[PDB]
């Protein structure tokens, strides 16, 4: 689906320099920061991509299967998993839009209430009648919002996967705290997707459509390119380390598989330079 295997793109080191410069410029003259992310930012953690070289669309074109470096479980998340906790701890992000269905942003701690996961969490079921959620230590075993074989503890009522398929309606109230945050976005930032599904693709411009900033991280052109205000050639973790140095900030520790359920008021941050 979409447009598979574009030759990557790498700003040099001036370039990027000067790019991550500009973007620590855009977070800290913006009240609203919204953050949107694809399966780029789980490749450095072994997890392949779609539509990247050895990307899962890309492969299947040449009749290769996708490699996996680590099982959804072992998988760590990415500095860029956890600069984006950070972001949020100090109130630098309002809300974390996802395509990824790896489960990674949950584990990272990032809390729930700040976060849609509009292709579902492998790690995650709900019930079907009274659509409690459960974050499971493990992957649920199923995919295309089938029967897991698991009944409701909040009930007894039929617990499924929250995997979209091809066919499936995105989950109403991630898409309508999504839609909230990027219309009412000051800045937008893309992360490692290629914005080639909607409406997840789209959001972003709703946030440039309602006067706000545009901003797109990814090593291979993406759908709208064009609309950014800053696009960002480089690997992500590398775009993020730069970023959070500029703006005074640790990237924190992962610990091991966290679930967070509520933000809390933003901590201490640095000073805005002049
Ligand atoms: N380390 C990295 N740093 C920066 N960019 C990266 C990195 N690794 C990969 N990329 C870029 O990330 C982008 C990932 O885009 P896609 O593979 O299309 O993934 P995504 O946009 O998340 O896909 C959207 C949706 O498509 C469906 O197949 C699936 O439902 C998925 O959630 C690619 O353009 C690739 O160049
Ligand atoms: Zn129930």
């Amino acid at each position: 689906k979409g447009k598979c295997g574009l030759p990557e793109i790498f700003d040099p080191p001036e370039e990027l320099e000067r790019k991550v410069w500009e973007l620590a410029r855009l977070v800290w003259q913006s009240s609203s920061v919204v953050f949107h992310t694809g399966a780029g930012i789980s490749t450095a953690s072994g997890i392949p991509d779609f539509r990247g070289p050895h990307g899962v669309w890309t492969m299947e074109e040449r009749g290769l299967a996708p490699k996996f470096d680590t099982t959804f479980e072992s998988a760590r998340p990415t500095q860029t998993h956890m600069a984006l906790v950070q972001l949020e701890r100090v109130g630098l992000l309002r809300f974390l839009v996802s395509q990824n269905v790896d489960g990674l942003h949950v584990r990272s701690g990032f809390p729930r209430d700040k976060l849609a996961e509009l292709h579902g969490n492998m790690f995650v079921e709900e019930c079907a009648k009274c659509k409690t959620q459960y974050v499971r230590d493990t992957v649920v075993g199923t995919m295309g919002l089938k029967a897991t074989g698991r009944l409701c503890t909040v009930c007894r009522g039929e617990l499924r996967d929250t995997i979209l398929d091809w066919e499936d309606s995105l989950p109403d109230r991630d898409l309508a705290l999504a839609d909230e945050a990027s219309r009412n976005a000051d800045l937008s930032i893309t992360l490692g997707t290629s914005l080639q599904i909607r409406p997840s693709g789209n959001l972003p411009l709703a946030t440039k459509r309602r006067g706000g900033r545009l901003v797109i991280v990814n090593l291979q052109p993406t759908k709208h390119d064009r609309h950014a205000d800053l696009r960002i050639h480089g690997y992500v973790d590398e775009v993020m380390t730069r970023l959070m140095k500029h703006l005074g900030l640790e990237i924190p520790a992962w610990d091991g598989p966290r679930v967070l359920e509520r933000a809390l008021p933003p901590l201490p941050r640095p000073p805005t330079p002049k």
